[PDB]
Formats: structure tokens, sequence, C-alpha cells
């Protein structure tokens, strides 16, 4: 039953990559346990990104997550935290290869399209923030 | 401006066609205004389908939109609801030209994918019922 | 339970297009009762085109018929029959609209990529005439 | 042997449908006799809808057409012409049905993604007129 | 005129995948020699898997693959047996990278979606079992 | 402002893959600056290979180069030299990864469908080599 917590950034809802990267998801063969459209606030994205609010680029990641909708989700699967941080490909798209979602998609970090939890503890910070119990299915 | 309301069933939930369908949408070139995946409560379902509350189907049409999770949107954009109403087809699949949503994916009428507003003032009764109004970006 | 034949032609063997046929079929939700790459041999293509055993054409369907490897194949599902045609479209590419197999992929009549029963009769026959008994699951 | 032309416009460009739309004419068997990336001349634009230098909305068809980069390009094959109208769908992509370029990327008239020659004969004026002749393989 | 032997699994062929496995390998450029659907026998099954015949999960192999139907088939190209292995990704999907078969389709060992020939000698033992002689073409 | 150079050779034209890997860069999001099919005369393409004039394989570059058209193209984007080799993948098909041009499309060297500039300095040389000034946007 381990799940992740995913986030199609601003960029990749405004360039209408949603669907294509939901189909990724879905022909892996991974649950989707959460889904919802929403818009990050200042405030929010402020406790997302607390361990860096000391850090110079604090401002720079609150700005982006917050400079449109996001398209957020939970998914379920063996291994599914591991397994989408692999799909999803290197953090920064030039060290990303080709067949991964940032490879296959993305030319710079700061728009790098997608977010995925990186350990389980990760998941279950950002699946109580961002998404209300009753929103789990 | 205008708006319009669809719905992946819960059979396209199950099949896994939630990225495909949302793909076919914003490659046409519409707007998320609202997403989510949810589970349609008994008297939402009621609700919606009131108009056959009478009928000898109606307890099946409701049994099964409540069968499985179904992802609800809003999509906006120039003549969104009757572009939409052509995009999935004939509502039985059997009339549904190859093409279209229900062309393409449905086979029987009682499973057959989606569901669009028919017109613009079904829209934002549907849009009133399954969403909250924050919900709605 | 209903079932039908289908049968990609040499050219669309010869094109590489078995796989995103197949895929459209099982994406429609159809089951693949059958399937073989097999050489049609001659009495097989006169069996075939036994109709027109008389007319000027003949010998020429079977040259093309039997001019490489085919795909044959056995759907199963909710008035397939009927869907099948529907899905490859007209049988004359000039009159076959796009979305249709025929649509997006043949261009001449003599090389239309694919066959489909035409009626419930129709499918028995060809079945019995294509495939061995056991070789239908 | 017999030609078209067909550009995709300053949106299809600018949305990033080049190869999509390419795509689909190569899977249809048409061959590619020319192609190129060009910025339209407001002459080159007047030229070509000359037909409407009177009409009010001329003005605006010009901005539109040279108000970006196209790709123009010359599709060969059996009755190429009509073929590639049917695929193009309606010019108003409300009457575009699905399975179709205009049906499946446009929303509106104005930026209708493509334009394809309507006749044999407009189809050798055209390719005169935005080709140089050594540019036709 | 190198060739390996290639099974969709009975969890490919369920969850439909057979056609869009077949067009990766059309795409890449390797010929079809063979194809067919077929229902593995236990004893046949046991005889595959002979070599295991002592492991303790012998069992689940030949009740796996004897689940349901699988798609048999036979591809030729310049080393087509390393370039399939590659194509199909490591045989634990967790290890599979993204842009391979399983890395794409699979998240368990058990339900890896595909099988492929480890050596040109597996490749004509395989096939020697698996196929008549008169089913390669 | 960083650009490549890149050229889907004459076995990728015939094969019809043009859009399916413009695709792949319009997705990426790099922005095409150029584009055009073109036939290279055996003086130019000698002079492209001119470094391996004393080749023994220089005789067979030259002869596949102009064994038809090709289409040449101009994209721009962040470190695009780099990422356009990431995404054709080796040299050698055999050793591209699944996910990269090569390594999905190719399975010879001698035809490995596309090309794309090893360093900035070969890009502008290339670039000045096949394209006049007035054909880039």
């Amino acid at each position: 039953m381990e799940r992740t917590f995913v986030m199609i950034k601003p960029d990749g809802v405004r360039r209408g990559l949603v669907g294509e990267i939901l189909a990724r998801f879905e022909r892996k063969g991974f649950r989707i346990a959460a889904l919802k459209l929403m818009q990050i606030s200042q405030e929010l994205a402020e406790r997302h990104y607390a361990e860096h609010r000391e850090k110079p680029f604090f401002p720079g990641l609150v700005r982006f997550i917050t400079s449109g909708p996001v398209v957020a989700m939970v998914l379920e699967g063996p291994g599914v935290v591991a397994e989408v941080r692999k799909m999803m490909g290197a953090t920064h798209p030039k060290d990303a290869l080709p067949g991964t979602i940032r490879g296959d998609f993305a030319t710079t970090i700061d728009e790098n399209v997608i977010h995925g939890s990186a350990t389980l503890e990760d998941a279950q910070r950002e699946i109580a923030l961002f998404f209300r119990p009753e929103e789990l299915l």
C-alpha cells in the first residue's frame, strides 16, 4: 500500500502536459488515490519549502510554485516512491535521461515540470499538507 | 469564459483512460478550470439523475456511477460545451464515430466512459453540484 | 460472445502497422480470441474471393492478398462485427473518414490495409476458413 | 504525381504541433516533396489572400498569417489534394469532426492551425508562390 | 538473419498491451517472422521451465504462464537477441529503466509483462518448443 | 541562444519518421529556428565529411547521405547541443538506450536515422554549410 505525492508544476500545467504525464503513471499500473487542480497560496508554499526558509533560492521556489495552478496527486503501487523518482528522471533536466518525464519534457531546472516525494516520510508530509483526508480514495 | 462539466466515469478510471482523455482536451486547446478524483455519493448520483428517478433503469444508473471513483473536471474555452459534446461522440458507442472518445474507447451504453454537459444551462447546474465554488480556478 | 474475423493485409504488415492497429482494438475493449501471422495459400485466397472468380480483377485480388504475410485475427465483444466495420472505415480510402483505420493509414483501394467481416454470417465462414478450430481461444 | 500545398499556420508552429501533424501525413502514406520553415512576407500574404483584399477582415488575415513563422510543405500521392482536405477537416473548427486535424487541434476560425489547397488548380498556384522551383524534390 | 523469441505473458495480454508492444518492435525495424495467440499447457510450461524443475519457484512460474493466453512471436534483425533484451529492460521492473517495456508497463517481477530469449541458443530452443516449423515465415 | 544542427538522414525520411522525430524536439521545448527538405549534392556531402576525405569509409558516408532527400534543421534551447546528442542516443544503435531516437528507431550504424552536431563549433560549421543565412529565423 506504499504511496507517493506528485505535483505537476505550473509550467507543466500551462504547457498542457497533465494528461500525457498521468497516462504514463496509468500505463505503468499505478493507482490514482487522489487528484486535484489547486492554487498554492503564499503561506502554503512557504510551509512546504519550510526547510529552505533560510536558503537564498527560497523566494524563487515559492514564486514559481505559486505562479499558477498545479495538479496534485497521490499514486499507489509497489515501491512507488522510488519508481516515480526513477520515472521523473534527474531533478535537473540536463542530467535526466530520455524516457523519463523531465528528460522528455523539460529543459531548465527552474521549470522542470514535475515534483515527486523523495522518501516515504516526505510523501506522508506532502500528502498531509496538500490534501484533506477525505480527498484520499 | 464558457465552461462545461466533464466526468470520466468509473469504467474510464478503472481502465486507466484518465490521462489519455485529458490529453485530448489539452491538445484541443481547452483550459482545465477544475479537476478532482472523487467518489460520487448516493445523494449526488440521485441528484444528478433525478430526471430518471421514476424510470426502471434508474437504480442501475446510480449503482454504476457510484461503483468506483470518477474524475470530475471543468473545461474552459470558446464554445467548449458544444465542442466537448462533439469530441465525446454519440452517447451510445454504437453510434459514436471513430476519432471520438466513445468511438475509440467504449463498447456498451451502460459503460460509456464519459459524460459532458449537454447545454450551457446543464453545465452551470452540474458544475455547482459536483464542485465547491472555491474549487473553480 | 459475438466474434468477427479481421486480417491486416500484406501492405499493412509490410508498412509496420500491425501493433498500431491491434492497439486500437485493444483500447476499444475488444478481446483477441485468435491471432497469427500467416501466408495465404493460393487455395485460401481463391476460396476467400470465390465470389469474384469470374471478375477480371480477380487475378489481381489474389496476387495482392498473397503477395506477403498477413496477420489474421478474431476479435470478440458486444456487436464487434458492426463496430469493427465502423472502425475500419469505408472500403475505398477516398471515402474513409479520418479517425478510421483506412482513413488514417490507406491511400488506394487495391492496398487498403485491412479487412473485416461484413456480417455475422461472413464472420463464421471466414473464421472457419482462416483458422483451425483449436486456434480459437 | 498529384501534389498539394500545405501550410501549418503560425499558431500551429507556436503550439508545437508541426511533428504531430507531419506524422499524420507520413502515416497516411503521402510523400514529402518539399518542406521549409519560413516567415511569410507582407507581399506573399497579400498575394495569397488577394481574393479578400477588399473584405474588411483582410487586414486581419494578413497580420495573423505573418504573426510568426509557418511550416510550408508539398505533399505528393494519389488524390492527395482531396485527401488532405478531408484530413484537415472543416475550415471552421466548430464543424470539424474529431479525428480531423482541425477537429483535434483547433478551437477558433481565426487560428485554425493549418491550410491545404482547395483544388488541383489552387495547388499549382500556391506551390509556385511559396516555393522556389528548385525546392521541389 | 539472427532471430529471437518473445512472449507477451498472460498479464500483458489481459491488460491490452499486445499492440503497443508489437508497435515498439515494428518502429525499431525488426521483422515479425512468426506470431500467434496460444494457451500454454501444463506439460508445455513445465518443459519450458525444465531447468528450474527443482527450484522452489518452479510451480509459481508454471502457474502464471498458464493463467491465460499469451502472444508468442519471433523477431528478426541485426543482433536482435541482445537488442530485444535491452528493449525489455531488467527482469525486475523496479530495476528496469524508463523507456524500456518493463520500465514503462510493469511494477512486479511476477507479472513483468514480457519474456525474451537470453541467448541465441535459448531462442532456438524456445522457437522449436512454442512454434511448429511451418509457422515461421 | 545556443543552437545545434540536426539532420534526419535519407533512411529516416523514407521510413516516414520525420514528424515523430520533430515531435520529440517540440515536446521537449526546443525551438525550430530553421527547417527544410533538401537533396545533398556529391560535392556538398564531400565538403561536410571533408575531415574524413582520407578515411576508407568516406565513400560510404557520401553515398548514403546522398541516396535520397534529407530533412535539415536548427534547434535552439538551453544546452541544446549536448541535450540533442543525449536524445539521439549512441551513434551505433546497438549501444543506444531505449528512449533515445536511435535506440527506438534504428538497428544499424550505416542507417542510424539521424545526425546531430557534436559540438557548438561543429554546429556553426554545419549550419553555415547546409543553410543560407536568410533561412534562419
